[PDB]
């Protein structure tokens, strides 16, 4: 029936709606840090988030997203391996069951408890809906969460989840600063590839940072509490929305740092 996480619906069968699931630059991947290649005319990533407006948080049934105006340049990423500005639009996670996976993209074999993606679109596309038709149309700024000390510009979200426990469900959330999620470093590791949701168009520069940040149990705990299923329907824990490793084929992963 429709995509998901589960036994039946699980990223072993997207191939058969999604037939470009097997092509040839599919996220998540492996990266293997001794084969990484340092090039050292990457530029510095430039985040300019001061300006963000955030606007709502949704449960779409597969993750909970935080939506921002993209109306305008106010939170842009520039620099690092991109040629333009792309605008923020949306962040959302991926977590685990267990604390000893949940990311999608993985280190050298390690997997950690969850992976932070932010959104951002090629503005000379105009669209987002455009934009994902470009093989240079979005960057993702990925960001691996490690169980440890709490993250304190996280809880704002963390507080709201109960409000949209269920598929379809949204609620205001304004004001809330992106910068509060960030690491101290913003090292990194590029390559392109895909957005690891169906419709898994490969039209993504994926910036992966090095330095994970930490969040407490309780924090992740709450993410574990919100539902895949619709109100009314039978209860279907959010947990385990990643899509496993893909083969890096004819790829080659970039280090900003050596
Ligand atoms: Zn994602």
């Amino acid at each position: 029936h429709h995509w998901g996480y589960g036994k039946h619906n699980g990223p072993e069968h997207w191939h058969k709606d999604f037939p470009i699931a097997k092509g040839e630059r599919q996220s998540p991947v492996d990266i293997d840090t001794h084969t990484a290649k340092y090039d050292p005319s990457l530029k510095p990533l430039s985040v300019s988030y001061d300006q963000a407006t955030s606007l709502r948080i949704l449960n779409d049934g597969h993750a909970f997203n935080v939506e921002f105006d993209d109306s305008q340049d106010k939170a842009v990423l520039k620099g690092g391996p991109l040629d333009g500005t792309y605008r923020l639009i949306q962040f959302h996670f991926h977590w685990g069951s267990l604390d000893g996976q949940g990311s999608e993209h993985t280190v050298d074999k390690k997997k950690y408890a969850a992976e932070l993606h932010l959104v951002h679109w090629n503005t000379k596309y105009g669209d987002f809906g455009k934009a994902v038709q470009q093989p240079d149309g979005l960057a993702v700024l990925g960001i691996f969460l490690k169980v440890g000390s709490a993250k304190p510009g996280l809880q704002k979200v963390v507080d709201v989840l109960d409000s949209i426990k269920t598929k379809g469900k949204s609620a205001d959330f304004t004001n809330f600063d992106p910068r509060g999620l960030l690491p101290e470093s913003l090292d990194y590791w590029t390559y392109p590839g895909s957005l690891t949701t169906p419709p898994l168009l490969e039209c993504v520069t994926w910036i992966v940072l090095k330095e994970p940040i930490s969040v407490s149990s309780e924090q992740v705990l709450k993410f574990r509490k919100l539902n895949f299923n619709g109100e009314g329907e039978p209860e279907e824990l959010m947990v385990d929305n990643w899509r496993p490793a893909q083969p890096l084929k004819n790829r080659q992963i970039k280090a900003s740092f050596k």
